[PDB]
């Protein structure tokens, strides 16, 4: 049999190491990519709508093929893309529930609405996973006050102290015993400015809206991020910091089987060459450029160098946070000096004027108007979207802490 010459293998090394150097010199660590993964999405959804499944092994699909296994079922080894009879052998009591994608699509949309807030250009890979580049969000959140990172936590008849606390003030204290709107708020929680905090805010909002949990990964790039979210799986999140050492430390011996991107077949061929960890993937880079497709070893090299996409261009918006405002007059003129704050012309003006509000308990509510169309303003649409809000629980006034306007078509 012929062999690769301990010479020609050398030429390769030079060519590979020339490409490796050109890659090392250009690695960006300045971006923060997030990968979101809804925990056993389809199944968790069914579990939600039918509480009878909450404490059991279930999977979405049919006997011919499973699609999504809840974590109870996964402990038995039940996996998606696994034939039903094999799952039933592993787990006899498994309850296989038929898919219903319309209910999955809807919940997913809800999730997407939340992911858009942090990156309007996020990439939705499927109904249960997405990539976000929060780089820009972070640069801004940096200067945000507590009230712009405060959300209504779900715990309405709660004993929370109101304005009667005024008796403890210096001027009412001693007098109370001498005598002859309660302003009661509902709980809300705050998240910090760091990347980990931002992702916790996201997961929190999702669980509060959907009842479902999600895992996530934070890293300098798309590839690392994907692997990351998988680490503290059910409802956990892990991050790799923007330093090469942390990147290479994570990549050290990382089993190839944990690197989504390398196909099952390619993994099989790699095993035959005795290659498992990403380190070995780097060690045998010369032999790999000679044996695998150009597309495959290029990928191999990037993986072994902990490199991936650092990027994945709808809105023009304003938004003010303030102390409680509940008088309509105040709410409108603010909407006017806000629609006017949209002087940011550069191309008063065009299509979908979405409104954003946050009440006194930090409950979020967004409402827009797919559309209006041209002829010979911002406000005129904001007024209406705002008016129908003052008229909602119409007898009770709208108690605000936040107001924002955003153009989008």
């Amino acid at each position: 049999k012929a062999q690769i010459t301990s010479q020609q293998l050398r030429k390769a090394q030079l060519q590979v190491d020339r490409f490796a150097m050109e890659l090392e010199q250009s690695r960006n660590l300045s971006n923060t990519i997030v990968h979101i993964d809804m925990d056993a999405f389809y199944a968790a959804v069914e579990m939600r709508d039918n509480p009878e499944l909450k404490d059991k092994p279930i999977a979405v699909g049919s006997m011919s093929m499973l699609s999504t296994s809840n974590y109870h079922a996964r402990r038995f080894g039940v996996r998606a893309a696994m034939p039903g009879f094999i799952a039933k052998r592993l787990c006899p009591q498994l309850i296989i529930v038929p898919p219903n994608f319309d209910k999955y699509r809807a919940v997913s949309k809800e999730v997407k609405e939340i992911l858009a807030d942090y990156d309007p250009n996020f990439m939705a890979m499927s109904l249960d996973e997405a990539y976000l580049n929060i780089t820009k969000h972070l640069e801004e959140r940096q200067n945000w006050p507590e009230d712009k990172r405060r959300y209504f936590i779900k715990m309405v008849e709660n004993d929370n102290p109101g304005k009667e606390v005024n008796k403890l003030s210096e001027h009412e204290r001693s007098i109370s015993p001498l005598l002859f709107n309660p302003q009661i708020l509902q709980n809300s929680v705050v998240f910090g400015t760091s990347a980990q905090e931002v992702v916790k805010e996201i997961r929190f909002r999702i669980e509060q809206k959907t009842t479902l949990t999600a895992s996530a990964g934070i890293a300098p790039n798309t590839m690392l991020a994907k692997v990351c979210s998988d680490k503290n799986k059910p409802n956990g999140q892990y991050q790799i910091l923007p330093n090469r050492q942390a990147v290479m430390d994570f990549i050290k011996d990382l089993p190839i089987r944990k690197v989504s991107g390398i196909g099952k077949v390619t993994e099989k061929m790699l095993k035959a060459l005795g290659i498992i960890t990403c380190t070995e993937l780097y060690q045998q880079r010369a032999l790999l450029s000679l044996l695998f497709s150009e597309t495959s070893w290029h990928y191999f090299l990037h993986i072994s160098l902990g490199l991936g996409s650092t990027h994945l261009g709808k809105s023009m918006s304003v938004e003010r946070t303030f102390s409680e405002i509940n008088k309509a007059e105040e709410q409108y003129s603010l909407c006017q000096e806000l629609c006017s704050e949209l002087a940011q012309d550069l191309q008063l003006k065009g299509r979908t004027v979405t409104i954003k509000l946050k009440n006194v308990n930090f409950e979020v509510k967004t409402r827009a108007s797919v559309s209006s169309v041209v002829s010979t303003e911002i406000f005129a649409i904001a007024k209406e979207l705002l008016k129908t809000e003052i008229d909602a629980d119409f007898p009770h006034p709208l108690r605000l802490r936040l107001m924002g306007v955003r153009i989008s078509s």
